[PDB]
Formats: C-alpha cells, sequence, structure tokens
C-alpha cells in the first residue's frame, strides 16, 4: 500500500504495459487518470478499478488531448503527484536501407510525434499541476535508448531522445518537479524466444508485465524517490552487461559452488 | 513492507547512510547482518532491533572477515538474500598536485582496499549463499562513479572501480544473482579518511555542501539520509526490480543533470505559471 | 595532407562549423561537395576552392534534396569517401514553459526534421555509395546530445536523438561503412532558429558565453571554429580511425566533466608548482 | 608529418600497443620518452629511432622511476607536450569465482597497482613539465572501461577507474592540461578467431597494432585537439553498439543495394 492518497496521470495506459502501471497503482492505493486512444479499453478499465481509475479518450500527439487529461485529472482527484508519459509507437526495427523513399517522411512524423512530441506535451500539459503539487515525471524510455537493435533507426533516435527529455527537464523542471525514466526492455509485449534467453537476456526468463511495475512505483513513492532527478534506471534484464558469446556468464554457478 | 522475512548483508552499516540502510530494512520486515569497524556501534543497533539484527566487528578488507560475516548471517538467519557492499573511505577531495609524494603509495592501497577490494571480497564471501537464494548484489557508489569533483583521484578512481564491479558482476553472476548499484549524493556524511594521508586540508577545499548548494544541487535542497533508502530496498524486494540487472540509478539530486549558471532552471516557475 | 584523393560531403557546409571543415578538407587534400540552404554562400566558398568543391542549394529535411547532393558529388568526383551530416537548427534555448502552445506543434517538426530527420535523408541518400567505397559517416552532435541547458527540451532531444543515430547507424552499416559522432561544445555559432519560434527570447535566457565561461568551459577559453576540424578529418582518414564504430567523442572543452563551484579545478596550479 | 618539433612519455610502451605508438610518434616527429621493464627491449627501441626516442629502464608502479623518467625526457627534449600512461596488466579475464582466497589479495594489488596506480604515478611525475608545457594526457583504457566480458573483476575495475582518471584529472589539471582517454578492443596483441568477428566486432576484422595508433596521434596534434578534454574516444570495433544475434546489422548491405 505504498501509494496512498496519491494520483498518477498515465498516457497510453489503456493497454500493454502502460495497462500494468494501471492495475500495480491501483492496487497500491493510488488513483490513475488514463489518456489513450482506445474508448472501449477505457471503459473497460475504468469499471475494473471502480472510482479508484478515470480514463479520458484522446491522441497523445494533440497538446490539446493533453491538457484536457490533466483538466479531468483535476476534476475527479484534485491533483496530480506522477505523470507517466508512457504512449509509444514502434517502427517494426525496420532498418533504414528497409524504409522506403516514398514512406520515410510520413514514418519520421508518426513515430516522433507519439513516442517524443507525445511525451512533451504531457509534461507541458500538467507543468501547473505538477509544480503545484512539487511531484514528479517518470518516462518510460526503452532499452533502444541506450544501444542499438532494439528498433530501427526511428525507434532508437525517439528514445535516445526521450534520455534528453530526462535531462533537460529534470534541469529545467527543478526543484519542484523531479523528472525520471526507466528504460524497460525484453518484454512479454522479429526476435526468436530461443535466442532471446541466450544471446540477449542474461537473467534467462522473459518477465512478465507485472515485473515492470515496480519502478514505476519506486519513483512515484511520496519520500523514497526523493534524492532522483535526472536518474535512468535501465530496466532491460541486462542488455548492456550481456557478454560477447553469451549473455550470461555464469549459468553453471551453483555446480561451480557446489550449491 | 516490501522484504518481510527477507535477509540483507550490509557492510559498514553501523554508521551513516549504511546505519539508516538498516533501520530501514528491518522496519521493512528484513533481519539484518552488518560487518563493521566499529564495536560499539555495532552493540549499539544490536540493543536498538532486537533479533531483527546482528552486528560483526572486522574490516572489509579482510576476506577472513567478510566470510566470518557471511557464516554469521548463516548462522543467526539461515540465509542471505541481499547483500549491500556499502563501506566507503573518502580522500577528503585531495587532489594529485596535494598528495605527499611520500604518502601517496600507502594511501592508494588504504582507499582502493576498502572501496573496491573490500566490495569483491564482500560478493566473494555471501557468493555462495546468493547463488543458493538466487539473490541481488546492491552496490552504494556515488557521484564521484560517474562525474569530478566529488572527490580526488583516488577516490573518483574507486568508485569509478565500483562501476566496473556493477557490470562484470551483473555479467558474471546471470542469470541467478543481480548486480546493481544505487550512487548516492547530496547526504551530509562526514566520510572518513585514511590516516596515510594527513590532516592539511579537511575544512577548506572539502567545501561545506550549504555554502556551496545551488551548484551542486537541482532539487534544491540536502535530502536526509532516509531518503537515501529507498532506492536500495527496491532492488531488495524480489517482485519490484526483477528484470534489473546492471542497472545504475544516479541518487544525487541531479548533480549530473545540473545547470551552467546555477544547478537548477526552473526558480522561476511557480511564479511563470501561478501558484 | 591526411585526406589526399579523398571526397566528402559535408550538410550545412557553407556557414559555421560546418563551412570550417571545407576549407579544412580541401587543405587536407580531399574534395568536397556541400548542401546547403544559402545560393551566396554555396558560391561564396565554390569561387574561393576552385575545382575541388561544389555546393548543391536545398533543404536537408528534403530527401530528393539529400539524394540530389549525392548524386551531384558523383557527378564531379565520382565517389563519396566520407559524409558528414551536419545542418543543425538551434531552439534558441527556449524552455517548456516559455513554448507556446499555438507554436509548439509547427516547433517542434520544424526542429526534428532538419537536426534528426535531415540527418537520416543524409544517410538514406549518400548510403549506396558509402558502402561502395565501404567509407563512413560523422555525425556532427553537441554537448546538448549528452547534458542539458545546452538548448530547450526540443534541441536537446534532437541531438540526443542523433547519438541514437549513430549508435544505430553503426550496427546496421556494419561492417562496410563506419558510424560515429563528433559533440562539439564553447564554439561561438549563432545557431539559426525556427520563425514559428518567436523572437520573444534571444539575448537575455540564451546567455552568452564570455560571460558565463568560468561556469561552462574547464580548457578556460573559447576555441576558434578551426579548432573543431581535427576530429572530423580524424575519421575522415582511413588509415587512422578503422576500428572506431560507434564512437563518442565529447569535443566540448569539459563541459561534462566541469567542477561543481568552478568549471576549472586548478586554476592555481603554477602558483602551487611554479611555472 | 604532424607531429613536428613534438615531445611524448609513454610508459609500458618497449612493447606491445605502446611499442606501436612510439614507431608512430617518431615517424610523425615526435620525440619519445619511454618507460618500461626492460632493459633489452628499450635499446633496441632506441637503435630503431636513432636519437628520436629514448627509453628508461624502470617500474611504472614506483612513483620515483615515473619522475625519473620525466626528468631524462627533460634531459634529452627539455619539454614534455603529451603523456601516455599505458603500462598494463591483465588478469587472464578470470571469474570471481575462479579467483582463489590465498590469491585475491596479492592479485587486486598487483594489477591495481599497474593499471591504475601506474597512471596516477606518470600523471604526478609529468605534472610540473606538463603545465610547463601546457600539453596533454591521454590514457590507454579498453573496452573493459565501459562494458563488461573484456577482463574479469579485476581488469574491469582497473579499467573502470582509469574513466574516473580521466574525468577527475580532466577537471583538475584544467585549464593548463587537456586530459582524455581512448578505449582500444579487439586486438592483435580465451576467446576465439572466428567468435570474435561474428559476435564481437562489427567492424569484421582484427584490427592491427598499427591501426590503434592514430587515435593517439590525434589527441597530440598542436591544434586539432584544443576542445578536447575529458573525452572518452572508444576505439574497440564496435563493441558498445553490437546486435544481440549478430555483431554486425548489414553485412549483406552491397547486395541489398546491388552496388
Amino acid at each position: 500500500m505504498k501509494l496512498t492518497g496519491e494520483v498518477a496521470l498515465i498516457t497510453g495506459g489503456a493497454s500493454g504495459l502502460g495497462r500494468a502501471l494501471v492495475d500495480r497503482f491501483v492496487a497500491e492505493g493510488a488513483r490513475v487518470a488514463v489518456l489513450d486512444k482506445s474508448a472501449e479499453r477505457l471503459r473497460e478499465l475504468e469499471v475494473a478499478h471502480g472510482g479508484n481509475a478515470v480514463g479520458v479518450v484522446g491522441d497523445v500527439r494533440s497538446l490539446q488531448d493533453q491538457k484536457r487529461a490533466a483538466e479531468r485529472c483535476l476534476a475527479a482527484f484534485g491533483k496530480i503527484d506522477t505523470l507517466i508519459p508512457n504512449a509509444g509507437i514502434w517502427d517494426y526495427s525496420t532498418a533504414l536501407a528497409d524504409l522506403p523513399e516514398d514512406k520515410i517522411d510520413a514514418a519520421f512524423d508518426d513515430i516522433f510525434h507519439v513516442n517524443v512530441k507525445g511525451y512533451i506535451h504531457a509534461v507541458k500539459a500538467c507543468l501547473p499541476a505538477l509544480v503545484s503539487s512539487r511531484g514528479s515525471v517518470v518516462f518510460t524510455i526503452s532499452n533502444a535508448g541506450f544501444y542499438p537493435n532494439g528498433g530501427g533507426p526511428l525507434y532508437t533516435a525517439t528514445k535516445h531522445a526521450v534520455v534528453g527529455l530526462v535531462r533537460q527537464m529534470a534541469f529545467e523542471l527543478a526543484p519542484h518537479v523531479r523528472v525520471n525514466g526507466v528504460a524497460p526492455g525484453g518484454m512479454n509485449t522479429s526476435v526468436p524466444l530461443a535466442d532471446m534467453l541466450k544471446s540477449v537476456l542474461p537473467i534467462g526468463r522473459m518477465p512478465a508485465l507485472e515485473e515492470y511495475t515496480g519502478a514505476y512505483v519506486f519513483f512515484a513513492t511520496r519520500g523514497d524517490s526523493l534524492p532522483a532527478t535526472g536518474a535512468l534506471l535501465n530496466y532491460d534484464g541486462g542488455m548492456g552487461v550481456r557478454g560477447f558469446l553469451t549473455a550470461a556468464g555464469g549459468a553453471d554457478l551453483p555446480e561451480k559452488l557446489n550449491i
């Protein structure tokens, strides 16, 4: 019950990883405003958490759709303690040499409006409310904001850009708003599952969406993440610490120590 | 309580952050074995927490001592779920020009044996127990592990070195043990130093934090030691930090994202938005 | 001369650093094709370097233009050995609170289409030629690609984004093309901005560098534009930078390793050592 | 002829990568003082570069052996423009679980005295001379100061530590001395050569020691690396940008573009 008397806003939270955040957050005493594209999946979400969660149908790319989401949150809950810019769109890990000349301009704009511009507006929209409550932002980054091969050029640049957002907003919004980011990866949400545990994830297992929720709960806990601003907790099963020939270094440790 | 029924081993956990971690972890249900140089301070917490904490007097540079603590924790509690190598020595932020040629070699060894080697024996000792419980290692680092002026050549080099521990240990101990690092910043710890290093400069070059905070902490305040225990509990919680290994949490109040003319860039926000 | 007989394609290479790069590369024996928005400035250098440089007037956001330049370089010089995507737009370091709601969406696209998309079409265009000559891509980044207060939300996000280009392009174009990044810092460039962003604040928030240098540059001086061309030549040289791909050169005078109270920590060194 | 009228000091430079630096540096008009353990290989080096290179027999761990090396350089060349702390000792990539209880203390001290303490003294020794000439330091780091599996815990910590040295010395020695570091890796100097190009090095080829020399020449060039201080140029064939399933992303690019 770590988030008792708390209010959080989550974009793109009516599905995928953002939905897991919702369920968990509610299950922590929190109160979650949700901006998303799906009117149906927002209504199903709302009855799932009776009066602990509100949902506003919108387009994360729209600044106005973000201001509304802020306003409605303020309407029902009267405050905003943790904003979680999260709504993201993928590029199918498409290589540059495979992005066609007649599609690159559209593809760029769409992916950048959702992953970067979407995040900007959210923070812009909620700025009054966050300053008012001296709360925090926790962006959803990704393994792809730090290392390649998590996506194509478009995805990688958009997720490296939200690292800049983490840093610049951590600076600009201080001392009244703490900005942070979590970088999840290797998810139950291109690459074979057998090559995933062997050559990608040192931890050796595809974690459930529920297991990616705690890192966010942390940054949203009143006085547990107070020194945190500008922080980037990489949360991808250890993609940036994997070996050359094998992801895991000591798979055979138990019978190296006769445990 | 996140850590009910768990067992933590904190080194240097009788004073400072390492001690706040004990109080926090016990308060979070966990039982805590502690290795530290101070016999008094260990009894001081032994009484305070009753049958939830035990303390072993020894030295972090000694592997025998490290092993003795790891065994003591097994004897009393039956396992090791979280190991927190925390014990650290500051270099008074003494520059290279200020290091005495006759005192430098001695100094190196003193600081590197605690800040780095002490961590290695902490892991070496507790490893069998950690692979058995498929547990975690959470390293105390420092802002001095990522950016300069947090200490002199020696300290900054040590903390940077323990960044390399996180990464290697995360690799080597996959998939059973998780290894990560917490990097504290604006705490008001004295941070002890080596006798091999003289008293020469301890007040007027090692600058106090309150005097300079506007150039160091964006968050615009000095956090209490208890505000730094939250990150470690996070790593200590099995169902919260499961997909986290090789993770580096910069926990310095924004020392790495401070701005040029001042630390924080949004002093005038409430003026500009009306609160 | 390191780059005798080589061919470089610089974008935004008619003014600022991009233009100093032309002068340097020609002076290093290389022939240089240039894409830039200014017809005058391109003729200005066309005459200056004679048959060693050619310029194409167009826009970096346009792939057709990018392709047209890549072809122009083939037509005149016969190949492309080094591509330098350099053309960049500043956001006047305009904060998020200061971005007008009615002007923000327009602004985003303007800046992201040059700083990021412009780079992508630069690579997309010149790629066939680069895989053919097994050449290199050297990206102009910025201190704003690594640490904050070098620009507002938009600019810092763009440059950070092109860090992600370096890494992905380095991966994707292995083993034939090498992709790296140069990250300039204390140059006295005006760095143009978008009309979609108002004149509102251009003198008194976007602070001049000379006023603040003691809080920004450890090196304790503002380097001339010619001092920044050396890193690119390095990547342009086949026998010097062969085992370098995905490399990031922080070229900012020490912006990332500046200290808390002042940029440089060794002001008083010669006093302390006697020179 | 980029280093005409220049003087550089190189530790551990009578063999390995440090020797390649020497040959190249001399071949650039530079003048190289060399501190190393080998008396024979120092003499062979000296006749190889007649009067353009001096060599002083010493132990990099000794501060005094470093001061001498500085003094002798000053004797023959009268100045020191680029110091290159380079002498390094490896741990056989030995895992922690394989470092024996009766050896760990000795092994720690030896590897840390050479890789970290060796570097410190060099900069300490040459400080007067470098400040006097307003020159630079270029440490030899390694892929192992950034990612794991380049060595064991001991090597990785020692090379991560010299990253701290790069940063702290870049700060402390400014504005009079520029500190930098090069991070070479995947060298013709444990791991099979067939798994090296496939899963380790995106560039697909083990580069010669000569090809690792240019990066150092760069940092030592009068007015080509003036803005450089605190810089970390990773020089390992792209170990930190390799994919999950394959090092190289577009091996089959030529016949994807019918070049």
